[PDB]
């Protein structure tokens, strides 16, 4: 009926509204812009297209309609799909291959999976434990050994393919192709329209990559379908397993696929969450005080995990709760409108147009949060829990295209957090300024801390 036009602010005479993309993290300019804007959505102009972030929680319960909005590969995972493939995160809901995945990789993802995975990633924990011992008093290059950390896992998890990434510091050429390609994607979502010769060389060298990645899973892939077809892994599993809905087996290309999928979508996602969790626990020391009080109450001694060990932890479950409504690491992902939509009862949102749900303003909105700037780790009781705006928490996604690894991820997390604690007193020496990198994730930057082993008089517990 009577439509409202979506605010925008007043635009700059020389950069338009280009500024606000500029910088190393534009996700936080939006941020500052939103606590500018109460009604909850605005627009810019970039260039050509209307950008449009959310972040009001009923606004957002209504984007997250997926009768009315839904992911769309359409524009927006263009160029990450050059590397992803079909497989589930850069696939489109209709293509046969989304569902088919989907429904034959969701029961490898569940809890109940996941005491299956525990003794691959305690391996990798471990090997991760043992570098930061012999390192001791030496700069820990957070983010980068949290990015060993995952990929180590989620390889071995996914392809029991082991990159030893703590036996040396250069990363196995495999690792270092993805690096380089996941990098290069994010260059060319922006970047001039005439390429000048440096600018070809390297665009052979990305599809060169990309080939040099393919050749090794696909490698692994054949190589196990001779003798065998799965040593409980997950590619052992997408061999054998078929869609219940079309009795399918999934492709050999797609099974790729999908291995790629699972290194693009789980390394720098989480060990963002675990970079961003080191930072909070040094901001927050009593939260800090608490987990080590846990960790002492469940590991005294050298006494090693068991998934029960994880399945018990309270304090450092909460934590990371916390830490993703803080600094959810992908903190912008969007929907496309199916049809013309109003949402507000006010503002029209055109077939097509994508709407970005701006997470760390949607993460801190005052009328769903109580103190929204304040970390504060008791909002994730059971009791707690049950309180909160059920459209203002969305850090694993939304809906059907919800992240399928978060269990994975969170189990990851815990049991990484509950052996550093064990063995190790955190300093930060250097007075980290937290600087915040933006591509496909956001990541806490040249973050040093210096560790020491817990002497046995200074745990906690008798
Ligand atoms: C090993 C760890 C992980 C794996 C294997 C993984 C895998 C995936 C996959 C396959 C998808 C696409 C699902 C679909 O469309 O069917 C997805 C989506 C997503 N994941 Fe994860 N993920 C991991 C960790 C994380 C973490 C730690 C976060 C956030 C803190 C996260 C946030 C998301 C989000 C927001 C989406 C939706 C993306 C979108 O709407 O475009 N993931 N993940």
């Amino acid at each position: 009926r009577i439509l409202a036009p979506i605010p925008s602010p007043p635009k700059h005479p020389q950069y338009g509204h280009l500024h606000y993309l500029a910088g190393d993290a534009p996700v936080l300019n939006f941020f500052q812009l939103a606590r500018q804007i109460p009604e909850g959505l605005f627009q810019l102009d970039i260039q050509g297209r209307t950008l449009i972030q959310a972040y009001d929680p009923n606004l957002v319960a209504e984007l997250t309609d997926e009768r009315r909005f839904q992911k769309r590969v359409h524009p927006a995972y263009t160029n990450i799909r050059n590397l992803g493939g079909d497989g589930l995160f850069t696939s489109d809901s209709f293509e046969p291959n989304w569902g088919k995945a989907h429904r034959i990789l969701l029961p490898a993802f569940s809890q109940r999976a996941m005491k299956g995975y525990f003794g691959q990633m305690l391996e990798v924990a471990q090997a991760l434990v043992g570098k930061w011992e012999r390192t001791q008093g030496q700069d820990v290059r957070v983010a980068d050994d949290m990015t060993r950390l995952t990929l180590d896992t989620i390889s071995l998890s996914g392809f029991d393919y082991r990159f030893r990434s703590f036996d040396k510091d250069e990363l196995h050429p495999f690792l270092q192709a993805l690096a380089r390609a996941m990098h290069h994607t994010m260059t060319m979502n922006s970047r001039p329209p005439v390429l000048t010769p440096e600018m070809e060389e390297a665009d052979r060298a990305y599809w060169a990559d990309i080939a040099s990645m393919n050749e090794l899973v696909d490698e692994v892939i054949r190589e196990r379908r001779g003798h065998g077809g799965g040593g409980g892994d997950l590619l052992g599993l997408m061999l054998n397993a078929t869609d219940p809905e079309t009795g399918e087996r999934l492709s050999d290309e797609n099974i790729r696929y999908q291995v790629m999928t699972f290194l693009i979508a789980g390394h720098e996602t989480t060990s963002g969450l675990l970079a961003f969790t080191l930072y909070l626990l040094l901001r927050h020391p009593h939260v800090l005080a608490q987990a080590y009080a846990e960790v002492d109450r469940l590991l005294p001694g050298d006494a090693v995990p068991t998934y029960d060990t994880v399945m018990r932890l309270d304090v450092i479950p909460r934590i990371l709760d916390e830490a993703l409504r803080f600094w959810s690491t992908i903190p912008n992902y969007a929907v496309t409108a199916l049809q013309d939509e109003v949402i507000g009862g006010k503002y029209e949102i055109r077939k097509g147009q994508q709407v970005a749900l701006l997470i760390p303003a949607l993460h801190r909105h005052p009328a769903a949060w109580t103190n929204p700037d304040e970390f504060d780790i008791d909002r994730w009781t059971s009791e707690n829990r049950r309180t909160h705006h059920p459209a203002a928490y969305k850090p694993f996604g939304n809906g059907m295209r919800a992240c399928i690894g978060r269990q994975f991820a969170l189990t990851e997390a815990k049991l990484a957090l509950l052996l550093i604690l064990q063995k190790f007193a955190l300093s930060d020496p250097y007075d980290y300024h937290l600087k915040v990198k933006q591509s496909l994730t956001i990541k806490p930057e040249d973050f040093a801390l210096r560790v020491r082993e817990r002497r046995p008089h200074e745990r906690f517990s008798v």
